[PDB]
């Protein structure tokens, strides 16, 4: 597998974790997370230097995760702080890899490269998660495709207005209006969809109100593969700027070569106190985003050998723009992190 | 990845299919097979030209299988006929491949090799299953074999006939016994033959009658036998009866669409499905079957169809 | 992928085998074990030579294993001795593989390396399983890991302290004292363990403990764990012998053959229970727990060249792999 390491991925979500540990696997690579008695999450890889179980499976002792096997015991930073066996000697040997790890946005970022290069100012920006003036609400998936698969996904969002056609179908969408703003390691998918009745899930937002919006469905991409939307409606020739709307995280990390991990949210500024619009944005994300765009991107992965045989290249369309951009940047920094 | 791509296989029985596509591969081919409204069936390859979704998880538009994802629409040939997108353009790079379908016998036949070679006079002659004279009842199974396996088990005074992409095994037994099916409804001759035609679509004869009768007037039925590969470890398995007898008998047309009763019983499918597993093993170590008498058309077939694949390796 | 074929087995246990045939795989050979009228165990492989069934499928018609598919018949030895069809001919062809098989010690051995080399003499000694001063319980396991993994396991048995913490544990692991022992194609470790408290199994029989273990090219291990008031001779111990004996099944999976053979309570059906419980709690959940972790990281180990960081617990360990790293590039290398 080719994977871009030295960038920052979610790896959790903070709710995720906490004094047992979690195992998960990132660019292919095993990882113990946890947090401490003191809050620092700490990331280990999830191979014991002695004999590779996993430390995962293990539990803390005086704050330090114990090994299972053997009962090495190890700090946030992978030394080996402890050796209950014959002299008790410490060698630099018995030290485990610990990733970076910053705690961030309600996100927890963790650098799988070199760890010297992990640059906390590189990380993207997902401020809205932690702003008391939005209301955050979202959870974790996982899925049997390659990351890039849903990246594409992301980055048209016009497919909602078939795969998510229930809940997301307009009657304006004949008259969208699309741009695409190229800037340095992000790109902006915009898109407008002016004058037409509020779809299903606008009109929730709205609280049932029928007449003609305009709406907004744009996305922001930052590399590696982390993405933010703006989910927004209003009546018609009010300024987006003035809109309800929900910031979605989207936001994936991969595992192995054909599957991902995919973090999910909403951050809105209307209903903030409303356990019901709570309801309605966590009923969307399981239906839209861990089923329905999952059943799609998993039939996709599952045609892979097909196409690849048989020398498939995809066709264009006129709202593959954004989406091309991306992948054509994720293509650069593969290469780019494969002559290192 | 060795199959004999140029022939007719069945990829469905008429009754399984609709204006809901139905999704399933054979020769490692993923098709989309759908009824128009006019009734026509359309076998599609079920990858979308655009991002490559499964047209299967699709929905007819006026009459056209729309793609899931970003709605592409497309006709019976293949051809794209509305995108929703932009200028709405359709360059031929929209269209997806169609595959040769006839709809013949109460059988969907498709052909998933070089379209130019696709020649419907050379649809085996399954004619009993849409002849009013017979009653004819069947199904479906699927079996983790390759699909040589169960064609090796259908194929076990004989004779044996050898022509080009045919061949087939027949047996009388005069003073012979009536299957206990047939008993009811007679001093007795019988017969068990069997057709084979390339690559393993069969068709057995088995009859019993007074000594004397043309086996053309006996008791009997004709067995739809008709296999196709999905993987190269699996198959299925499309079966059925024309029977010329109890005609009007809904227990007995019961009985004969049975899987375990008419096409594999469980000890039968246990066992094949084991001796797939018991491949890797056979062929890292150069082990090769070792025939008996009963083998004789077997051995034929399969000598047919390897000459089959050799042709095709270039 | 690579095995030492050239060494004998257990294939199983001889309660698992009856006239109704035990299908079982070994150094990726599938196997068909039955034990024939006459109570002589064969082992045939399972692959018909007619169209390569499962003989182990079948049953036995007249002492003979009968291929379910079309009822070719077979003796121990893995001649054809009936052919239902035709003439009923029965030329060279149809003969199956047969392996040699030496039950013995309450164990079912079998050589699946080169025949002509199969010698019963070098069978390891397992004779307390058959000792009637011995009770003896235990039984069979399978597990997703590399045999080697559990050879491992078993030769530093200083992981029981936290791997099976709730039943092993002991204060005086502070001071173990652990002496190898190098012989050829045997390495034991042996250990006292001093003056200690004994742990919950050892006062389910101030202490002295002991726990030995013996390993036999290629995989074949017996325990000693034993445990006396303090001061007495590790002789007049109460013990249990401990068989572990493992058999690769693929290159990622292995059978499991286990058993206590005791000197004491041998007439005591409570004590059979406590060692029992011990072998379902111990061997076959939190050990294959472990293993089978471990084998799950190799991907990775190997992809990023990673080699293990060793202890001073783990001398025997080391040694036994060295010994079966050699027999098994040894045999590759011919
Ligand atoms: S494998 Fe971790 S201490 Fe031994
Ligand atoms: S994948 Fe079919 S329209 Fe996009
Ligand atoms: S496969 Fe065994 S008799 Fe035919
Ligand atoms: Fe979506
Ligand atoms: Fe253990």
């Amino acid at each position: 597998a080719t994977f871009v390491r030295n960038a920052w991925y979610v790896a959790a979500l903070p709710e995720e974790l906490s004094e047992k540990p979690l195992g998960r696997t990132i660019l292919d690579t095993p990882l113990a997370l946890y947090r401490q008695p003191d809050g620092v999450v700490a990331a280990l890889l999830d191979i014991c230097p002695h004999r590779f179980a996993p430390l995962s499976d293990g539990i803390l002792v005086n704050g330090h995760l114990q090994c299972p096997y053997h009962g090495l015991e190890f700090d946030g930073g992978g030394q080996c702080v402890h050796n209950p066996h014959g002299n008790g000697a410490r060698p630099a040997s018995l030290n485990v890899r610990s990733f970076p790890v910053v705690e961030r946005d309600a996100l927890i970022w963790i650098w799988p490269g070199d760890p010297a290069l992990a640059d906390p100012g590189a990380i993207p920006d997902f401020g809205c998660r932690v702003d008391p003036a939005y209301r955050t609400v979202g959870g974790y998936g996982h899925v049997d495709c390659n990351y890039k698969l849903l990246v594409d996904n992301l980055m048209d969002l016009g497919h909602a207005q078939y795969v998510h056609r229930a809940n997301a179908q307009t009657d304006a969408f004949d008259r969208l209006e699309r741009e695409v703003i190229v800037g340095d390691g992000e790109i902006q998918a915009l898109m407008k969809i002016p004058g037409g009745t509020p779809s299903v899930l606008m009109a929730k937002f709205l609280r049932g109100a029928n007449t003609p919006v305009d709406a907004w469905n744009d996305i922001r991409w930052n590399k590696v593969s982390a993405m933010l939307n703006f989910i927004a409606v209003a009546p018609e020739g009010t300024p987006k700027e003035q809109s309800i709307h929900s910031r979605g995280t989207h936001i994936l990390t991969p595992e192995t070569e054909a599957s991902c991990h995919y973090f999910f949210g909403s951050s809105r500024n209307f209903g903030i106190d409303d356990p019901e619009m709570d309801g309605v944005l966590r009923s969307w994300q399981a239906q839209a985003l861990v089923k329905e765009d999952k059943v799609v991107v998993e039939a996709i992965e599952r045609r892979r050998a097909y196409v690849e045989a048989n020398g498939i290249r995809p066709a264009m369309l006129s709202c593959d723009e954004a989406a091309v951009r991306v992948s054509r940047e994720i293509e650069k920094l593969e290469q780019l992190e494969a002559a290192r």
